[PDB]
DNA sequence: AATAAAAGGAAGTGGG
DNA sequence: TCCCACTTCCTTTTAT
């Protein structure tokens, strides 16, 4: 299937769910979730993966944190803010 | 305070 | 079989 970072990047590069997620600095890959609207986006991720349960922002961030080990997505020390690697922003 | 976020271990799921 | 890439579940810590 489709990887979570890819799903997120595709929404950012096509501008859907701007009420739920947006660039903080596009050229640096840094993006941010909305406090109020992030659950619509979590829900959409879970629908698209066919998961048994309703996907939530907390479970999605749990996955997001695993990218910290590999490097695709780094947590920034700002509320609800993350950062794609340069490698991810190419392909 | 209070509370939303961040954290992360551990066993579970799909599908290749 | 095994491994990947999450997903689920829960308590504890940290940041606002």
């Amino acid at each position: 299937k489709i990887r979570l970072y890819q799903f997120l990047l595709d929404l950012l590069r096509s501008g859907d769910m701007k009420d739920s997620i947006w660039w903080v600095d596009k050229d640096k890959g840094t993006f941010q979730f909305s406090s109020k609207h992030k659950e619509a986006l979590a829900h959409r991720w879970g629908i698209q993966k066919g998961n048994r349960k309703k996907m939530t922002y907390q479970k999605m961030a749990r996955a997001l944190r695993n990218y910290g080990k590999t490097g695709e997505v780094k947590k920034v020390k700002k509320k609800l803010t993350y950062q794609f690697s340069g490698e991810v922003l190419g392909r």
